[PDB]
């Protein structure tokens, strides 16, 4: 045996360090890797060691049943809404993510706050219930044996609320006081929840511990409308005034890493800085706190503030408009602010049926009604209806002219229109239905166009641009198979089937046949 | 630390095969990659180095030389070798021109092959030095005694004056089961044989063939038969028909001893290793005349000119080459019953015809062009080859199938065809031509990049028409591609051209398109 080192000459171009062992030739992964744009590592168990090659970075989700309106979405299950870098915060009015652009502000973007909703729902639904840790439960015989920490001219106290049966904390320190505090210490849990309700100015402050070292990070939780602030270890959120009651819930672990990789472009800086202790709040301002409690999780929610976004925010058209101006690529005219998207008023009726089975809210239903408007107009009449080759009616997540054809959001339209036609019943449904079943028409036929025989296309730019195909990152394949097997759940052609197997394959480097 | 291990690698999840570990560096075995990834790859021996040359892809884009025109070099034909394809049984006897194998002992004429055949013998005839030309016999003996020629006992070779010929000639008798006469030949550099010939009864013309198989040498009998080719032990026959008329025979022995040795009955000549050492001998039988007793290098106008003859003699009443035999195009596509056209057929026919009046000025090489146009105007389905995409794009079919496959390239060679002859027939007469092509173009454009795959491209759109898998082309059909789009360019100024071959070049070298 002799393994000596070849001379490996890459397509007469540039020249590579390999490996020989009589006339079999090995080739270092460091190339291929780039090359190829494949994925390995050493991995090394307990008693002996092992390459693991991977065409592909993503995988397949493992549906257990069929699909229907009240359960889980698609894969939502395993997303994670938050930590997308195009996530600027969560709005501490609103309490449903922000989308990130250039500039101090962030735009609300349907899209993203439904994709928050069903992810948090679908969660909901497949982990184990949170731990629930509540505090200031203990009753002090007399101020002195306060858990809390009251200074020199405040006031802390428990009084019982009639109005809502049960005792609370009535509040009152001044703005420039240390404020009236109460120690937490959970290093397990990170999700915050109080009720609360103002009556002047102030703050509700959180102190965290965190693997950066130093002085802890502290959260400001204060009534004021400001998005999102960051100066040294302080970071802030504004919550509104607060002064009718309401349940408060934080999400420390995004609020910290979001506060500090906040910046004015389109992504947040990643950081690997993460809480490790939730050490206390401090309270300013005059009112009254309640049910302090830290939780592992808490998916209603968040799956709600969505959903209320999304009723508060649909316009007289049934539409989410889009306030800032996109431009898809070279080719495509701008879409000024205002545009809808049919990934959005999909992905909005997804979430706002599952809020209607839970509640029977009527305003939910009422809501994904309304939002089948722009399905109806044309791209250029403030819709979002293409038509391919004069034959097929399309639902674009970019309304652009000349139209795109995205895959992903158009299917994401549908599963949104099955939601709200299965949900409306017969007679109200039967616009969602029609709807449906017209893009399933087009679905069917066009879908191999999006087929390259070894992945798939993000969209026919390709086609109605003359110009190259812009080929779906591999994540985004994972979406179209997700999607179809999806499908496949609902309708009986053999085509989404089909078309789940092959593209399956190419994950493992599968490919169609050539001649 | 670790510095040398036969390491596992889990592919996928799924295989395990063996790699090399050598410090933090992983190394692959070619042996799994070359089949996974479907690359290419040798070790060569330099003097000194050997080296490891790795390829993405194989074949080569053409290497263009000027603007495309009608009358010079077909694309990249001067490359091909038409005859060596394990799909052309045999030259024909009787026609000059290559027959296409299938099922059974037989073949059949097909057009697209005979007009690349043509086109390619055209081409190298514009590029290649010209052939060495050795005649024989040309020496006058005194008398019988001192003939170059062995005349057996019971036979004749004398050298008579044919007055309609007006030349000098070599009467022959000799009965079929006598050795017959006999000539010296001696060829060891040059395996094109020709000769005048005409017979007046019975017989056959046989060349003696030294190979480098060992054992006796192989015989090439070339009979007054219409039969195709047959093999028995080193005897190759090939039927030349009657020849009862003056004409000139020209054989490529090369060609003929492969096929020969190769015979079957089935789609696939078997490939030899054999070839041709020594051309030793010509041995006739029979009785009749011969004449100008040659052999060369090449002859690359003689097979032009069989092709070019055999179209205009093979056209039919509405202008097309009809195919005689069945094609199932696949899973999904009707049987293509005898009698079917091709557009690439119409069309390679047309620059091959083109070419030939271009050549000749003889009006019959025109006029078969002019017609060739007719199949154009019909769908596939009412015997034509027009095909419609979505209701909109007019498309010329290389298999008018039902439903429509639209293969990219056989299109592509159809528009150049009817540019060649548009281009030829002047304003008038090539207004018809001129019109089918630029209607082509235009689909063409817009339909380009439906067969853009982001990293090769897709031979035709069954996926799409059909609802199945991308039927992916070769690399040999990328190439194809690549040199007609290229050559396109050349007298089109579209950017689409231009853009697309600079895209799909870059796919050989492991380029792709972009993913989001
Ligand atoms: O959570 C998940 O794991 C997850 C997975 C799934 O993918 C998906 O879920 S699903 O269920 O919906 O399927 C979902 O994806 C989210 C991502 O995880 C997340 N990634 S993040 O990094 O964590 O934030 C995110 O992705 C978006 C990001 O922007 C970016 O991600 S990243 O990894 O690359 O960083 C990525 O951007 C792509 C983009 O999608 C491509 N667009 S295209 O239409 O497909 O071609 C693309 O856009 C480029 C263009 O190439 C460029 O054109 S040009 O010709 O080169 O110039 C153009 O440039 C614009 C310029 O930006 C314009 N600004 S504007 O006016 O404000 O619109 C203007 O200046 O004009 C230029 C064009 O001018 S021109 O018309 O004259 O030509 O746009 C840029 C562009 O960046 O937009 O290529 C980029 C990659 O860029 S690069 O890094 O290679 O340079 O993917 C984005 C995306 O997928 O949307 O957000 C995903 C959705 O999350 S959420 O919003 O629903 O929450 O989650
Ligand atoms: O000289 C050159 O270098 C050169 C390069 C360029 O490529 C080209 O030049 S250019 O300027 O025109 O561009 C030109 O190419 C020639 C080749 O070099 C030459 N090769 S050769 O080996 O030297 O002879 C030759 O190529 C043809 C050969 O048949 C073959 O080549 S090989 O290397 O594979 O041996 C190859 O066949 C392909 C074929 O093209 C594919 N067809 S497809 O439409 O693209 O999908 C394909 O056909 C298969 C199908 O997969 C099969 O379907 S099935 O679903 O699997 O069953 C189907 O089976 C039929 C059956 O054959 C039928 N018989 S029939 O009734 O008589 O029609 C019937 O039984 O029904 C079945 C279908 O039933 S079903 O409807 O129910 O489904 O057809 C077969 C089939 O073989 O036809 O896949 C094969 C590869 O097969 S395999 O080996 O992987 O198994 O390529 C052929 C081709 O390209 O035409 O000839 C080329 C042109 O030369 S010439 O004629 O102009 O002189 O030169």
């Amino acid at each position: 045996v002799r393994y000596e080192e070849i001379d490996c000459l890459i397509n007469d171009d540039a020249t590579i360090k390999g490996r020989r062992e009589g006339s079999e030739v090995y080739m270092p992964f460091s190339w291929m890797e780039k090359y190829f744009e494949v994925y390995g590592k050493v991995v090394q168990y307990d008693g002996y060691d092992r390459f693991e090659f991977s065409h592909s970075y993503s995988k397949v989700y493992a549906q257990r049943e069929q699909y229907h309106p009240n359960g889980v979405f698609m894969s939502f299950e395993g997303y994670n809404v938050e930590v997308r870098d195009r996530v600027k915060c969560i709005s501490g009015v609103e309490g449903v993510p922000l989308s990130t652009q250039w500039g101090p502000q962030g735009y609300f973007y349907a899209i993203q706050i439904a994709q928050y909703g069903l992810s948090h729902y679908s969660k909901n639904l497949t982990e184990r219930p949170p731990h629930v840790e509540v505090y200031d439960t203990a009753e002090e015989r007399d101020s002195r044996s306060s858990a809390w920490t009251v200074p020199k001219g405040c006031s802390l106290t428990r009084v019982y609320d009639k109005t809502r049966a049960t005792s609370v904390r009535e509040f009152s320190a001044p703005e420039n006081s240390e404020g009236v505090s109460l120690p937490l210490g959970n290093t397990k849990d990170f999700i915050i929840s109080f009720d609360l309700k103002f009556t002047s100015n102030g703050s509700v402050s959180v102190i965290l511990e965190t693997t950066e070292k130093g002085p802890p990070f502290v959260i400001h939780y204060v009534t004021t409308t400001q998005l999102i602030l960051l100066k040294d270890r302080d970071i802030t959120y504004g919550i509104g005034p607060r002064t009718t009651w309401t349940t408060v819930t934080r999400d420390l672990l995004t609020d910290l890493r979001k506060g500090i990789g906040l910046s004015n472009t389109k992504a947040v800086k990643a950081t690997k800085t993460m809480p490790r202790r939730v050490v206390k709040l401090v309270v300013h301002g005059t009112g009254t706190i309640d049910n302090i409690t830290i939780s592992t999780t808490s998916h209603m929610a968040a799956f709600y503030a969505a959903s209320d976004w999304l009723v508060r925010n649909q316009d007289e058209r049934g539409g989410w408009p889009i306030m800032v101006t996109r431009k898809l690529g070279e080719g495509f005219r701008a879409l000024e602010p205002g545009w809808y998207s049919a990934m959005a008023q999909g992905q909005a009726m997804s979430t706002l049926v599952r809020a209607y089975l839970m509640t029977k809210d009527d305003r939910y239903l009422k809501a994904a009604l309304r939002a089948t408007g722009p399905f109806k107009l044309p791209s250029e009449q403030h819709g979002v209806k293409a038509v391919f080759m004069n034959k097929y009616d399309w639902y674009e997540e970019y309304p652009t002219i000349p139209s795109s054809f995205v895959l992903n959001g158009f299917i994401y339209s549908l599963i949104g229109l099955f939601d709200l036609a299965q949900t409306a019943g017969e007679k109200l449904g039967r616009d969602a239905g029609q709807l449906y079943s017209k893009g399933m028409e087009s679905l069917k036929v066009m879908l191999p166009l999006y087929d390259t025989g070894s992945g798939t296309i993000y969209d026919l730019r390709h086609f109605i641009l003359g110009t190259a195909p812009n080929l779906a990152r591999w994540d985004y394949h994972t979406t179209h198979i997700n999607q179809l097997q999806l499908l496949g759940t609902i309708d009986n052609s053999p085509i989404f089937r089909d078309s789940v197997k092959r593209w399956k394959s190419y994950l493992k480097g599968g490919r169609a046949k050539h001649n």
